[PDB]
């Protein structure tokens, strides 16, 4: 079944501090994460660039590591349901508060946590170049031939276009009837390797540090060892989600440049730019397109999505 | 079938005198190995580092190969019974030890050389990607989709996870039945090559180099083209064996990213996790994971157990 | 009287942050073992290198301090009762945990702590160069000259033979009969600053972080400030005694050139070699010897021990 | 159908003027050689170094080019009837002798040219990586999966084992059955491209430079642009077949390690050994094992090979 998605983000420096930090804090957290049996699994992205759209955004491209000052991480987690991330959170807050504070010392903006419901899934299974052979032998065997997938390598082996969009409040069905659409025509481009529609439902308080007034200053106080209440958070997840309505539009794709061109098939093929401009119309914002790159991930989250 | 598994272990300096001496001491000591019938190939390894587990041992990585200064070698030989092994040593024994003990300007610690059945083996044949089509087309042609492996590349190209377990006595069963249902579970993880799991039966006191009073002086006082007294072993394979009981869990993957996250699905997926934590209820030591390189074999011992 | 020895091991990055790291929190760790009417002293080893027996370790020297990726330690506890290190560590596990934790960023392997018997002992207390002239006019006032001993001289200043030893099973009182014999007749080489038989009584579950399935977690997940759960250890210490059985046959040296020569003096001297070729027909492994570094010690433990 | 191979041979300094001018007048002298009908393909090889068999030659690598101050190639052209080589060389004689003469200011040694008769082969047609699909699409409409041969990639992207052996006369059918039957069972090595047994029926005078006295003289003074007498060629190439028996056995392979435990399956499986051994019986000289770089190539000539 489809799962929901929270997506945790922040900003950190851009040095190998934040790396080697990332490499022992976060396995950790993953662990812990995964003592509830909501969990499915996870897929954790560092934003490697932006695409420029030509030069609309002049100043960026799509690998900006080796220049820039800081790194931005989006930690996605899937839950059966989303309770079950919060009911995690608090569960095990003494391990996850002080493994996530731990992280302060490198962290320039966040962490933010909405949580997202998914819309529209076409995702595959993971599979290493090793693997295909056998893939292919037992959908054979099954007389399933339709259901191999593209090779959609895991932990840092392919790229993903993070289309930010915001609707215009009562176009939201115009907005998603038309991306599903764009969606269905784009899976045709070379080195597509899936996409997935998000809909925000709300933002975990919990998981952002946003607490009232007691929390905030156990966390402004903390020697890292001290869990501020996590009672103390003042809003449910519903209450914070934002109207205009946020949408992530997620695509995968074998390399950079398939990205590029593959994504440009919205705009450079007329029939599917006449489709996708019924998604434009819509928006307040975006798109704004960041370039990530999956590492660390629980692959089996496609394993509970594709049944 | 399923063959017997003698494991020479021994550590060496980590200098290209150590990899230059095995580049033409090493073949010569399989040549002999093979002059005996009984004898089904092999699998020679360098230790390349440690599963660091987060920063459970934060010293650790999965490559340690540009800082080390030593070098571990792990090489398996497989055996139709392992009274095979013992009657090769001492048949060869003129050629053998003179070849082993070239290698003493380099030992550090070794050799040591227990012995194991495998109770439990989820191995394919090799494959060089340059054989997957020829293969795929012999397997349809017989019907036998199902019988296409995945592509376990030989000499270097894959990595192997090398799990130390011992086990409380009496609860042997537990974990046998528990790390079986691991294993079975854990062939989903994307890039796994393959299992097995090695039970100890006993060590191989000639292989290891450890004999009574009369060999042990022959041993140090050699000028390298004597052999010590064969006959001086002082105890047969299975009195040496260990209780606590030894096992090794043997897994193969693609590359150290698959191993990392793939032997981490036992911890970061939920169903597999309560499976394996049975494992761990039954552990006086481990799981302690070194990361090998399989170089040098004899990939026909696969052809011996998968008949 | 003789106390039991808790022998915590553990491998470690040969690099100044370990040893500043030890520097801190090795002296907290004393104090709290302290804290127990039980303790009576430690000693704490720094590996230095391997006893090269001619060239059968040709790889190995006396001392690799220089070249060596890593560094082994070896942390003897003393006891009035084995039983007292067990509750010590459970009695202040909050502090023992968190302490030993801390370690975790520098460790390639361990901890590892097996309990001994002291089954024979030789052993003197320490003496500074600055003390003799009052022990020796203190030993006359008494009318006791034969009680003055060697200058054994604390604080790194002398080296341990730590010599490894396996016994093949129903050769155990054959072992001890001639390692003493062998003991009693080295005691005449120069420089030889006492001896003593350790016999592996079990495992420390607990000093060794090996628990079950929720101690495990625990330990992977841990920020550093949370203890595993002390109750979790599965076995007690005899159901992780190891059989083929383990002595460790300790002997202190004034230097490594009377420890190389005074323990060859069993491979030189042929009526100790004689004696001690019947300790070799009784093993399974070894002798296997580190060589080690008193570096820090609680010299009083040598008070309890001579009474 | 089979063709028959000749195969030019020579040493050349090892420098980049000696590769400057192969990629110039090599070409050349392909497209001369293919205005004859009869001319069915080549297979150009730069030896890059020799099989060491541990260290037998001890002094040797199977990639020796960093260090080699001379490089030997070995030219396979390959004809439906040996006689049409000989027609090639004298009807386009002006041309032929002109290119050859001007790679004299890098030769060593040689030309050189033997003829062969293949008496066995198992050779695939080459294919690229981007083919793979369209051959198993190709074989399976044509209800033949088993003609599926394995990926054999042209243009220095796979090595070639070239195995010398001379037999004792009267034991040539020994050999031949043996040589036979061994590289029936060698296919099952991993990364095993196909293999080929030639038997040499004679040497081409003229393609080897060696006339009569007339022709010895035109060579030795030719400013380059004036044929010596075709004519004066003294033996014909039956007449210059050697005895003992000599036999090249041309198997190839996906990289050099696949050759060196591929084709030490020969030494290391048993059941092999046993029937390699009855080749080793039969020899007056090698194997010697020359490793090859097949880079400059007609793969049609597989083509004509396989019908
Ligand atoms: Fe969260
Ligand atoms: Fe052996
Ligand atoms: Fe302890
Ligand atoms: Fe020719």
């Amino acid at each position: 079944p489809k799962p929901y998605v929270a997506i945790n983000m922040a900003e950190l420096k851009n040095e190998p501090k934040t790396f080697e930090m990332f490499a022992s804090v976060g396995p950790k957290v993953c662990m812990v994460t995964a003592r509830h049996p909501g969990f499915v699994g996870f897929q954790n992205h560092w934003q490697i660039g932006i695409l420029p759209f030509g030069n609309r955004y002049g100043g960026a491209k799509m690998d900006m590591t080796k220049e820039s000052s800081t790194v931005r991480v989006l930690q996605y987690t899937f839950w059966k349901d989303w309770k079950d991330h919060e009911e995690m959170h608090r569960q095990n807050w003494s391990y996850l508060f002080r493994l996530c504070y731990s992280c302060a010392s490198q962290m320039i903006w966040g962490p933010w946590e909405p949580i997202y419901e998914i819309i529209y899934a076409n995702m595959p299974i993971n599979t290493e170049m090793t693997d295909f052979t056998a893939v292919v032998g037992k959908k054979f065997a099954e007389g399933k031939p339709l259901d191999i997938p593209v090779i959609s390598q895991p932990y840092g082996k392919r790229v993903v276009a993070f289309a930010e969009h915001s609707v215009i409040p009562g176009k939201e069905k115009q907005f998603e009837d038309a991306i599903v659409r764009t969606l269905e025509m784009l899976k045709k481009a070379p080195g597509f390797l899936g996409a997935m529609v998000l809909k925000e439902i709300g933002v975990s308080g919990i998981g952002s540090m946003q607490f009232g007034a007691k929390g905030f200053h156990q966390v402004l106080e903390n020697p890292g060892s001290l869990e501020p209440d996590p009672n103390n958070v003042m809003y449910s997840v519903p209450e914070a989600k934002n109207t205009p309505q946020q949408y992530i539009v997620h695509v995968e794709w074998a390399n950079t440049d398939a990205l590029m061109f593959g994504m440009g098939r919205v705009l450079l093929y007329p029939e599917l730019r006449q489709v996708h401009d019924e998604v434009l119309d819509t928006l307040v914002y975006g798109p704004y397109i960041r370039i990530l790159n999956p590492m660390m991930e629980g692959t089996f989250w496609r394993e509970y999505l594709n049944e």
